[PDB]
């Protein structure tokens, strides 16, 4: 199956022709849209959300993935295959940075094979229907990596401040606010762990100037209608919100802010 | 096939997920979503969405309905076999109250199969996921209903104002990208009031009122006019011809409305 | 394969329905979204989008395309074959107008074929499920043209507004999500060089903008002029928000001098 993800966006019709490409060329390719709706250019969302997403995509999926403001300029087009047997189409401007990392790189091409492009010269701007989503397909029909292009030894990288545990506290930033508020951070629940908490415990949520207290708990509905609380999100990181609520509304946070949370 | 229904927005990867873990259990599952834009936690618009749209859906569809505010609480995660033979996999609480009174019960079960997940260890926030999306897909499969779990003799119930006539009263149900306002009225219950179409009759919402054409298309009236008439599903709807119901008439789901 | 496109918004179970009753008619239908989000009744902003859309869409394919405001009147449903050999399933209300002018028209029916229909007796306002959707299930399952009913030979045309060249001016015909302004200006016919500086006429405002082939070529911020993946020239930000900088909308006049 192919999993796709962009910041195209469901209103234009650039989705749909990308995968009347696809389509075009394996009538049988099995199109699954993980979201087409990260924030223009914002490579840093996609990272994370590709991560969280292929973990329950299984071993020989072709990812493609299209945030792409350096469309039609320098910036290299290529395929990446992590250690977990994942494909990943898609430009090198760090958006591949999450997987890379969390998987292990097992091999980088770059696209090079103009013989699996849709058109013969690609649109300046729109790479992602004339390159991308082709070299996908063809890959996700059995096409060997090799066949793309020469191997890199190297690949973007997006600078990113690791979460880390240190003294009584751990330090991140919120990676995800998703449909409900609900804000997910850069830090594993595992790491969270590590700081001698559990279910049941409180702890305080630091959001630049504010400081407020939450339950740790399992579910939402452990607590009280309205009221905060922290717990391991369905990709294994620390989230938080607010029972029936607004986490993002209430800490008054965005994507992007440090958040630190203490024992 | 599968009819998908949740307030997960398709923002979100959790859409995605969700197919994919379906489509690792069976390749060949055709899934059809109903709707992912379901206001967070509105269990009772859900209920009137997922009626409405299984009447064009085949007996034998297995409907994905997760709108799930209590994931991870005791409240029961079931499936829900209607007399029209279709199936309905969603949590207890109350958001199968629709199709259960308008197309009757035939069978209860609760998800107790572990062996129906997704991964041995469910997440506590996304059942949706790990349980209900697996054990869709496995039911959509063949998997035979007694291999869910043990049957239940009763389900929660969404209090609800049943509408009636002496005028019609309900309630508002649905309001749609264009604004237009579907009742929980049946359109055939409101021609039982000596009404017919090209009558002029009063809407009531709140304490305003308004004049309003009983008529077939909205085309029928003038531009920005007011109609009422038999939404696709049967249901008397009000709609403003190019312009938006819900503004005109400055009103909600949930809203009670009268008709005179 | 099916091109769906329609003002019906992906919040209501419309789409899904009608997904279920092509479904239902042949199950290995291959629909392709173009877009549901069209504005509520704008058929001119639809006309635009399926021609678009179209190009990239093979020979044969079938157009599912219902923005129908005039849904349960007298206005004709049909079925129009273009000369680039595409179907398109929709209302008499000119939403076909550019691809028909833009292809040519082979061939009108209108649909008077009832066993078509997904039920005998169609809503009064929603041709899109009960007439429109199954009669392209069964046009891309192989139903002959001639099937669907008489053949028409006329169909309403959206008048509109031919951009020219004398510095050119045309008009602003989509704004998609990054906010960058399409307009209905060949880039061919714009076709001055690309690096050149152009002067950009929106109103009563004017911007400086420079000719380049990737939003990159330009500063952070900086406005541009390029072909999009269509052949249009339109107008971006480079990592910015053009309809929002031009403070323009789709519809509104634009002029580009040397
Ligand atoms: N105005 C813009 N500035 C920079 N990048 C853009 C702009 N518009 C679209 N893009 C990029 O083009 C890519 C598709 O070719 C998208 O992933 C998007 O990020
Ligand atoms: N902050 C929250 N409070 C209560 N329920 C939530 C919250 N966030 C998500 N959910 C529920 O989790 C379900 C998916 O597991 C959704 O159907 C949604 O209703
Ligand atoms: N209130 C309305 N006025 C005019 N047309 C409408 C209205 N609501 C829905 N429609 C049309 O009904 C069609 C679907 O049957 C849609 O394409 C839409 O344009």
């Amino acid at each position: 199956m192919i999993g796709f993800l962009t910041d195209w966006g469901l209103k234009s019709h650039y989705v749909g022709v990308a995968k009347a490409v696809i389509k075009r060329i394996n009538p049988s390719a099995e199109i699954i849209d993980i979201t087409h709706e990260v924030e223009p250019f914002n490579v840093r969302k996609a990272s994370h959300v590709l991560y969280r997403a292929s973990l329950d995509f299984p071993p020989s999926t072709v990812f493609l993935v299209v945030v792409d403001y350096g469309v039609g300029t320098s910036r290299k087009a290529i395929v990446m295959k992590t250690k977990n047997d994942q494909y990943f189409v898609a430009p090198d401007n760090g958006v591949l940075t999450v997987v890379a990392e969390e998987y292990g790189v097992a091999e980088i091409r770059e696209i090079e094979n103009r013989e699996l492009f849709y058109k013969k010269n690609p649109s300046f701007t729109f790479h992602g229907r004339d390159i991308f989503a082709p070299v996908a397909a063809h890959l996700d029909m059995g096409l060997p990596l090799e066949r793309v292009g020469d191997r890199l030894l190297s690949y973007e990288v997006l600078k990113m401040r690791k979460p880390v545990v240190e003294n009584e506290k751990v330090i991140g930033e919120v990676a995800i606010v998703d449909t409900f508020g609900n804000v997910s951070t850069n830090i594993p629940f595992d790491l969270f762990l590590k700081l001698s908490v559990d279910f049941d415990d409180v702890v305080r949520v630091r959001v630049g100037r504010k400081e407020f207290k939450a339950a740790v708990a399992k579910a939402f509905g452990d607590v009280d209608t309205g009221e905060l609380l922290v717990h391991p999100d369905s990709a294994g990181f620390l989230e938080i919100a607010v029972n029936l609520g607004d986490a993002s509304q209430v800490l008054s946070v965005k994507e992007g802010d440090e958040i630190e949370i203490c024992r």
